[PDB]
This record gives structure tokens, C-alpha cells and sequence, in this order.
């Protein structure tokens, strides 16, 4: 039992380091070595640590994001077994793939807050929002959404390439800024480090949250529930997801023999 | 321009994911790959990641946690420029090796909190305070506080291996359980993660903070001014820190020529 590699965007990313905590101590548990390494969504930096891999520094591998799915796959049928793929909303020929429905999770999000009688909604992103991004079967349910509501997309409302609770604090900041009239009612943020932000700046606008806007995080991530405005939010199934990986890294390793949903959370800022 | 590794107690720690997230970019930016590896404090996995150098898997190290300091030294020595320690309140012969002065930082802010009014403390240590601990320096700042203000230790507000939120929450529930003359009036977490799990269940049962009991964070983390309670904390300097110790590492590796505050931030918890 040797060394495995975890490959996710970002580690200051509260999601992923609970990840990689996750599966780290079931493989640790397993006499296996850990190691994390983030990419910034850069392809290089992932191709890097496939190198890795390929040279047999590592025994194998569980990627929780993804830049090129063509080149993980060349990868995972050059050493079947070893190259495990979660969460990352693609299946890799080649590698033992799980997907999450994120897809029917936003949209089930999306109809809460329709139902709580919001109707203009501000939709933020991790993705450029335009082109193929991280997160697109999110941005397919707002628009399907919109549309199944005869909404029309406010293209002011739409804020890409947010990640950070820095960044929120800006789109919090604009939002404050509008006029009640172009103001949204209700903010999608797909992120509870967003989340946090967008509320903070909300509310040292003396913007009222819900009543004035209401704010969905995403992840449910350790400081949701302890939030100024505790975050509603999608839940994500981190330690079940993390030992499905893990087992299926283990049984592609020949360690094991043979032998996940999100979920609406509701708090305070919806 | 090859493999770096960074060695961390536990990268849920937000100090742990923010200095290596400070280091990693900086080494990317220099061409190197980093990964990190979490301890849990065991010895066995410090060594087991040591390894990685002494078979020449990695150029160099990082360590912002040390269990076995004589076993880094023996490393070190063997592997000169290749060991770099960082804010783990040891010197390191044969590595270069960053001490921040936490033991003056403790003080300055048990000092502050005398200087609210505070008479009675509640300590919080991730350490096993009754033996050799990580914090060590910060527990001899608060017996000395203590006793230079001839204040009675209650053993009965002392906690320790407190490390996470979650431990945080039984902190506190068990002070707001406390009769008013029994129950501390400031708390010192040693940790932002332990005070928004402490503040949680004090407010929870209708405790004021800090009214009825001042609650003191360490790190500044992230989250800290997002905290339901503002954070009052010290303030660790992650990114100079970061910057010190990827300078003082590439320097031994022949990359680059020759060429840290806490700080108190106060804020609504205490
Ligand atoms: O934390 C926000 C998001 O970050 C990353 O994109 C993760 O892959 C996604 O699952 C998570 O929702
Ligand atoms: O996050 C709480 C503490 O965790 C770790 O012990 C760090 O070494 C220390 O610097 C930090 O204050
Ligand atoms: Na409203
Ligand atoms: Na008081």
C-alpha cells in the first residue's frame, strides 16, 4: 500500500478539503499515502500530475475535478484500475466514474425558491458562463428553469468566474447597490464561500436577508450552518461520496473485493 | 524545476489550506509542482512523508506542523537546502526554520481581554495541555498571564485536544450550562474553528457574546469576519509567512539569490 494522488481546483475550497479529508483517512486507514495537489482549473497542472501516474510515483489516482476529459481518459485505459473520477459532472471511459445530479438538485433548489414567490433571480458562477465551463449542468437547470417559468433572464443579474467569498462580497456589493425595482429577489450562488460573502455585503447595506433578497449557497460546507444568516443550501454528500470513491480506487487497486444523493438544506438565507 | 511537499497537521485546519495555498502559488509560479500531505499529529506519517525527500521523490519540504523534531534534523542535515520549517514553534538544526512569537501574541491578547474587565478564563488548547503540546508556547503565555495577574487556574475551564468547530459547539455548550458566578467571562479558543463552534452554542442558549462571555479567536481565518460574532483574534501573517518560507526553500535549492507580525484584530466577539 503506497502513494495516492487527489487532484482538485482548490484547496482553500472548504468542499474539497473536506473531500480529501474523507478519503484521505479511509486510505491512510488502508496503510496508503496521500497526497493533495490543485490546479487552478489550469489543463497543464492537471496533465502534470497524470505524469505522475504514468512514471509510477503514485499507484493511482482520484480526480475531483477535470480540465480534459480526452486526456485522463488516454490515461485511465493506459492503467485500468488506477484512475478514479468523482463528482467531476463526467464519466471517463476507462475510469470508475461517479456523477452526482447536480443538474436535478439546482433545479429542485430553484423551484424551492420559485415556491417561496421569488421571480427575478440573479444566477452566479464558478464558470464563464458563456462557453463550456465547471458547473454547466448547474447554469442547463437555471436556464431550463427560466424557461419553464416563462422568466426572462436578466444577462445584469448573471456574474461568472465567482469563487471566493471576496468575490461574493463584490456581487453582494452590486446587488446592495440597485434600485428595489432591478434588485433581485433571490441570488443562486453555487457556492457557500460565495454565499457568505454576497450576505455580508448585503447586509452592511442594511439589505434584508431573505425578506429583501434571498441568498442559496452550495455545498453545505463545515461554516454553513454557523453563518451570520445561516445558509440554505444544497447539501453534498462529502463523506458518503468519498467513501465511494475510495472503494472504488481500492477494489481497481486489487485491495478490496466487490460489495449517493444531494439534498435541499434549509436554514435562514432562503 | 520539480516536486515540492508541504506537511500539515490537518488541511481542514483553514491556516493549514491558506498557507498552502499561499506557497503553492508561488512555487507554481516558480515552475515546481506542490502537493500536500496531512499528519493528524502521527509521528509515523511525518516520517512516512520524509521518506518521499530521502529517496529523492521530492527536491524539497515544507513543514508548517513537526512532531519529531530530532528525526527533521536528522533529515536536514543529511539533505542540506532541502528542509524548510514554518511557524511550528521549533528551531530546526540543518533547516532553515521560521518561529513567529506566539508566545507574545498570547499574551498581548489575554492582556487585552484583563483590560476589558475579563477575570475569569476558560483555555482551549489543541494540545494535551499537561504534557509537551503543539501551543505549548501559547500555554506558557497563559500561565504566566495568570499567574502575573495572580489569577486562580480553574481546571475545570481548561479543554483540551480541542480542534474543530464541532468540539468548539461542546465547549461551549458545556460553559452556557454554567451558573453565572462558575461560568468563565472570556474564553481564549486558541483556534477561529473552535470559536465559531463555542459562540454557536453560547448563543444558542441564550448566551451574550461577548457580553456574558467574550470568546478570543486564533488565526484570523477566512471566515473570521464573517463569523455571527465578528471575530476578535489574533492575526497570523499567512502570506508573508508563505513568501518567507518558499524564498527561504528556494534559496537552499539553488533557485534563487539572497535578498513576520502577529497582530491582535478586534472585532464584535471580544
Ligand atoms: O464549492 C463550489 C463547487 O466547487 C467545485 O466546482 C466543485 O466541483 C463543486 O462540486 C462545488 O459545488
Ligand atoms: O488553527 C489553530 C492552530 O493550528 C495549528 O496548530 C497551527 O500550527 C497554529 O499556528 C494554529 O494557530
Ligand atoms: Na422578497
Ligand atoms: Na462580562
Amino acid at each position: 500500500t503506497g502513494n495516492i494522488g487527489v487532484l482538485v481546483s482548490r484547496v482553500t475550497n472548504p468542499f474539497f478539503a473536506g473531500l480529501f479529508d474523507a478519503i484521505e483517512r479511509e486510505l491512510h486507514a488502508h496503510g496508503y499515502q496521500v497526497m493533495i495537489t490543485q490546479t487552478y482549473d489550469d489543463p497543464e497542472a492537471e496533465e502534470r500530475f497524470l505524469k505522475q501516474l504514468k512514471s509510477r510515483e503514485l499507484d493511482g489516482v482520484i480526480l475531483a475535478s477535470v480540465e480534459a476529459p480526452d486526456r485522463v481518459m488516454a490515461v485511465a485505459k493506459a492503467f485500468p484500475g488506477r484512475v478514479v473520477v468523482v463528482n467531476a459532472d463526467v464519466q471517463i471511459p476507462g475510469a470508475t466514474s461517479l456523477v452526482l445530479p447536480h443538474y436535478q438538485a439546482t433545479r429542485d433548489a430553484l423551484d424551492y425558491l420559485f415556491n417561496q414567490g421569488h421571480r427575478r433571480f440573479a444566477y452566479v458562477s464558478g464558470g464563464t458562463i458563456s462557453g463550456a465551463h465547471h458547473g454547466q449542468s448547474r447554469t442547463q437547470a437555471f436556464l431550463d428553469f427560466m424557461q419553464a417559468h416563462q422568466l426572462l433572464v436578466a444577462q445584469d443579474l448573471l456574474f461568472g468566474q465567482i469563487h471566493t467569498a471576496k468575490e461574493g462580497q463584490a456581487v453582494g456589493k452590486q446587488l446592495a447597490s440597485l434600485a428595489p425595482n432591478v434588485r433581485p429577489d433571490a441570488v443562486f450562488t453555487n457556492s457557500d464561500e460565495v454565499a457568505v460573502g454576497v450576505i455580508d455585503s448585503l447586509l452592511a447595506a442594511d439589505v434584508k436577508v431573505p425578506d429583501d433578497i434571498a441568498v442559496m449557497g452550495y455545498d453545505d460546507q463545515p461554516f454553513a450552518p454557523f453563518a451570520k444568516i445561516p445558509l440554505t443550501t444544497v447539501h453534498q454528500p462529502v463523506a458518503s461520496m468519498a467513501a465511494a470513491a475510495t472503494h472504488e480506487l481500492l477494489k481497481g487497486l486489487g485491495r478490496q473485493v466487490a460489495q449517493l444523493h444531494l439534498s435541499l438544506k434549509i436554514r435562514q438565507s432562503a
